[PDB]
């Protein structure tokens, strides 16, 4: 299989539309891993990594992910589109060690996902969260993540130095991390305060690390950003995923709370207008206001809550 994807090469039609922050990955399944490996190349350089390593790698990572209704490989690809969109346009900011290890984390930042959030984990003394007390999946996704370094012939890090290597790796750490929407909540308020007062510092690397949590969250959340038909259908597969965690509770003959309970189902178009509003315009508002080219994810966000508000209103 990896050796089939050394390859590829990307339909020269898709060459424009790919660089799109709305850019649907969803026609092209088959691609998805030599896409992967199009956005490496021409936001890292061909010279980057070793490219049979790299092909090994996203094998590996794609083998990683679960058949589950939405965190699954297409989320994974999904992310990193997004994130490699955020780097294009913004091609003076980012380091050749970050714009790496930033596509990177975004492709293995659900890795070995199971379809359970952290509180139900936790709730049920999951030995994950046994294991991993906060950010409990997002701590097995960078787990998952190194294993997979470290297997034979995927080190794709392996011709970096020492300090740059460990330098890469908590790059990923902390990006991984930052995709728990716990943490989100804090950073962007602290994100907002920085910019409003005028103390934001891209020459700080706490500031840094901030602002890569925030494009983090912007990937995570992309699904938001796409053509109306493409995010109307992904909302499919979030509740799917989000109903099938509450059917577990059931099973235990525990009802679960509204968002993850299939007999709700009418409350969602007021689920996803409140989500709009509460998360995802705040989220790409900030992003707008530290890194302006980012707008185009503010601007397709806005129209989908429009549409949400269309739907509640049986428009
Ligand atoms: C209602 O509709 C939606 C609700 N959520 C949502 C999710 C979790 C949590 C919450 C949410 F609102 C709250 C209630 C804030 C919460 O505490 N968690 C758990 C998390 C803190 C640790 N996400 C999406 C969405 C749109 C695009 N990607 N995702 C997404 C889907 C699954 C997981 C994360 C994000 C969505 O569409
Ligand atoms: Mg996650
Ligand atoms: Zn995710």
């Amino acid at each position: 299989e990896w050796q089939g994807l050394m390859q590829f090469t990307l339909p020269v039609r898709l060459c424009k539309e790919i660089e799109l922050f709305h850019f649907d990955i969803g026609p092209f399944e088959n691609m998805w891993p030599g896409i992967f490996v199009y956005m490496v190349h021409r936001s890292c350089g061909t010279s980057c990594f070793e490219l049979e390593k790299l092909c090994r790698f996203i094998m590996s990572v794609k083998k990683n992910y679960r058949r589950v209704p939405y965190h699954n490989w297409k989320h994974a690809v999904t992310v990193a589109h997004c994130m490699y969109a955020i780097l294009q346009n913004n091609h003076t900011l980012f380091t050749d060690l970050e714009r790496k290890g930033l596509l990177i984390a975004c492709l293995c930042h659900d890795l070995d996902h199971r379809g359970f959030s952290n509180s139900y984990l936790q709730k049920f003394d999951h030995p994950l969260a046994a294991l991993y007390s906060t950010s409990t999946m997002e701590q097995h996704h960078f787990s998952q993540t190194v294993s997979i370094l470290q297997l034979e012939g995927h080190n794709i890090f392996s011709t970096l130095s020492s300090s740059e290597y460990e330098q890469v790796l908590e790059i990923i750490r902390k990006a991984i991390i930052a995709t728990d929407l716990a943490l989100y909540f804090g950073n962007r308020k602290q994100l907002e305060e920085m910019y409003q007062t005028g103390s934001l510092n891209l020459n700080n690397q706490s500031h840094r690390d901030r602002v890569i949590g925030l494009m983090m969250t912007a990937c995570d959340l992309c699904s938001v950003t796409k053509l109306w038909p493409v995010t109307k259908l992904t909302a499919n597969d979030i509740y799917a995923e989000f109903w099938a965690e509450g059917d577990e509770m059931k099973k235990l003959g525990i009802q679960p709370i509204p968002m993850m309970d299939r007999d709700k189902k009418d409350e969602v178009p007021q689920g996803q207008l409140g989500f709009y509003n509460a998360v995802a315009i705040p989220c790409y508002t900030t992003l707008t206001q530290i890194l302006p080219p980012t707008e185009p994810l503010l601007k397709a966000c806005r129209d989908n809550l429009s549409q949400w508000e269309k739907v509640i209103r049986g428009e």
